[PDB]
């Protein structure tokens, strides 16, 4: 039926519904960090988020995410390997169950608590709808969350989850600064790929931060308590929707540092 994380509709079902989801550049990949070929050419990431305007976050039912007003070159991201200005229209989290699973990425086989994902569309094609239909229309910033100490700038949403607990629940949410999510450097891997849940198109660069940020236990315990279903039906927890790594095929990975 209707896609999901499940055993009976889970990432190794999707193919049916998606074919494009044994396509030749789908996300996400294991990044071996001793292959990934040092660029000089990429030039440095250029963050653009004083200006950010979020507005609500919702509960869709895989998962939660944090939208803003992308109206207008409020929250940009251009330079590293992207030409042009992308702008961020929101952004979701992917975990697990348990402290050792829940990123999509892994590096070098290792897999982190969660995986964040601050998704952009490119602004020469007018609107989010016609950006994914082209090899170059989205830029993805992919961030890892690792289980230490507590992440201030994420306590906000992680208070506002009680409000949007079932499918469907959606909620105000105002003046959030996406600044405080981002960790102290920006060295990044880069290759080109895919959405990592259907419809699953193959127009994204992603841009995977090096440096993971930490949260603790007690933050990631409440992304659990989240529902995949809707009010008034059978509880059925929010946990490990994540895909597994897909096969790189005729793709290399780039890395901004040495
Ligand atoms: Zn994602």
């Amino acid at each position: 039926h209707h896609w999901g994380y499940g055993k009976h509709n889970g990432p190794e079902h999707w193919h049916k519904d998606f074919p494009i989801a044994k396509g030749e550049r789908q996300s996400p990949v294991d990044i071996d960090t001793h292959t990934a070929k040092y660029d000089p050419s990429l030039k440095p990431l250029s963050v653009s988020y004083d200006q950010a305007t979020s507005l609500r976050i919702l509960n869709n039912g895989h998962g939660f995410n944090v939208e803003f007003d992308d109206s207008q070159d409020k929250a940009v991201l251009k330079g590293g390997p992207l030409d042009g200005t992308y702008r961020l229209i929101q952004f979701h989290f992917h975990w697990g169950s348990l402290d050792g699973q829940g990123s999509e990425h892994t590096v070098d086989k290792k897999k982190y608590a969660a995986e964040l994902h601050l998704v952009h569309w490119n602004t020469k094609y007018g609107d989010f709808g016609k950006a994914v239909q082209q090899p170059d229309g989205l830029a993805v910033l992919g961030i890892f969350l690792k289980v230490g100490s507590a992440k201030p700038g994420l306590q906000k949403v992680v208070d506002v989850l009680d409000s949007i607990k079932t499918k469907g629940k959606s909620a105000d949410f105002t003046n959030f600064d996406p600044r405080g999510l981002l960790p102290e450097s920006l060295d990044y891997w880069t290759y080109p790929g895919s959405l990592t849940t259907p419809p699953l198109l193959e127009c994204v660069t992603w841009i995977v931060l090096k440096e993971p940020i930490s949260v603790s236990s007690e933050q990631v315990l409440k992304f659990r308590k989240l529902n995949f279903n809707g009010e008034g039906e059978p509880e059925e927890l929010m946990v490990d929707n994540w895909r597994p790594a897909q096969p790189l095929k005729n793709r290399q990975i780039k890395a901004s540092f040495k």
